[PDB]
């Protein structure tokens, strides 16, 4: 499931993970909306090439061959390279990824600047678009911009992260207007309001339905979900949970009635790092000797955030601190749910207190779907934050 990207029709490029190229789909959408790697005649560059990364590398289709610039980007010189296309072609994207060895990341653009040529030769360039990426140098991103003509295209390194140009590969794309839609489903990258468009279950399913035959409609559906979701969202109710010491988490046929598989669960996080070497992978590792424990501390809240792959309907929280001490044991709990994938789609469930125990305790609310949970530490006995186990149960 890919999510929106947020909308783009300034002369600012839209800049986003290509997550597209893990699919199986990747085949069925190239078919469609890539330039053919047939179209693209030549390449040549400003800066040379290190050892045998040669320009043709960044377009022979390979993401496991790069070209790497002969000479760096200073402040007198920024590499640049050139794409000419066999005829005129419209375009309206570049996905794009710096080297992919050892190095992986060397050389990315940072920041980009992309220029137009109609003829052959001559330095005619027009400025197209300026963009940026600050979230990683290892990603193949999208780079979108508006649609249009090139017989050829300049990229302009104008920041490459530590100077050495490179590219793994250069890829084209033409427009496409039914992954534009889906990329305006929400009003902001929030992605927590519906853009009029399709604020309402019949302009959302009418727009479900027309891209039903979109090569990529499978992976248009979690952020047709999430919009789902947000448009029949109801007021947040929060309660107050009843907190208890339990020990059904030994019981394994009640555990396969009851207890979320682990294996539902997608990802987890916190906003405090961690302590040492107790991560926060072993607060869902299944072993109640195992624990994590906060890098920060209460004062601040600790939260803790854990992703599922499926919705689920759950009516308790289990969890417990670290066994030793009961440092960091969640005294006072908030609990938040949100029924979306991705966005800041969370409202509060429920609030409830127990004094620090050795074991698990539950903490019981009213019956709540889940997408995601935020599990925050209210008040901790001494302001750490540490959990050796987090369970969910369903009514
Ligand atoms: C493997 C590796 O990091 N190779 C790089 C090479 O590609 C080039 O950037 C060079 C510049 O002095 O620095 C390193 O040797
Ligand atoms: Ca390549
Ligand atoms: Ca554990």
């Amino acid at each position: 499931g890919l999510v929106p990207r947020g909308s783009h029709m300034s002369h600012q490029a839209r800049v986003s993970k290509f997550d597209l190229y893990n699919s199986d789909k990747l085949d069925a959408y190239n078919q469609e909306f890539q330039v053919s790697r047939s179209n693209i005649k030549s390449i040549n560059n400003n800066g040379g090439k290190y050892n045998s990364s040669t320009i043709d590398k960044a377009i022979d289709g390979n993401l496991e061959t790069h070209w790497e610039t002969g000479k760096p980007n200073d402040a007198n010189f920024t590499n640049e390279v050139v794409v000419t296309f066999n005829e005129i072609t419209n375009i309206d994207r570049i996905v794009y990824s710096a080297r992919r060895d050892s190095a992986r990341g060397k050389g990315f653009a940072k920041e980009f600047e992309i220029y137009a040529s109609l003829k052959d030769e001559g330095d005619d360039f027009n400025l197209v678009s300026s963009g940026e990426y600050t979230e990683s140098t290892r990603d193949l991103v999208e780079i979108k911009f508006n649609p249009t003509d090139f017989k050829r295209l300049k990229f302009k390194f104008k920041k490459a992260d530590q100077n050495w140009a490179s590219a793994a590969e250069f890829m084209f794309y033409k427009e496409d207007k039914l992954n534009e839609k889906f990329n305006g489903l929400f009003t902001d990258s929030s992605m927590n309001k519906v853009s009029e468009e399709f604020n309402t279950l019949e302009k959302l399913n009418a727009f479900e339905n027309e891209l039903k035959d979109h090569p990529i409609y499978d992976l248009y559906k979690e952020g047709l979900n999430n919009a789902r979701a947000i448009l029949t969202e109801t007021s947040e109710n929060p309660t107050k949970a009843t907190l208890g010491q339990i020990t059904y988490n030994l019981n394994d046929d009640y555990n396969n009635q009851y207890r979320m598989p682990y294996k539902n669960i997608k990802a987890i996080k916190n906003n405090g790092r961690h302590y040492a070497a107790q991560n926060i992978e072993k607060a869902i590792d299944n072993d109640v000797n195992t624990y994590w424990e906060t890098g920060t501390l209460n004062s601040f809240n600790n939260e803790v955030e854990v992703e599922f792959n499926d919705l689920v309907t759950l009516d308790r929280i289990v969890y417990g601190s670290r066994q030793s001490d009961l440092k960091g044991f969640a005294e006072e709990v908030y609990i938040y749910a949100s029924r979306t994938s991705k966005g800041d789609t969370y409202k509060l469930v429920a609030t409830g207190a127990h004094e620090a125990t050795k074991g698990l305790v539950e903490a019981k609310f009213e019956p709540t779907e889940f997408k995601r949970v935020k599990f925050k530490f209210k008040k901790s006995k001494q302001n750490s934050a540490t959990l050796n186990e987090l369970m969910f149960y369903k009514p």
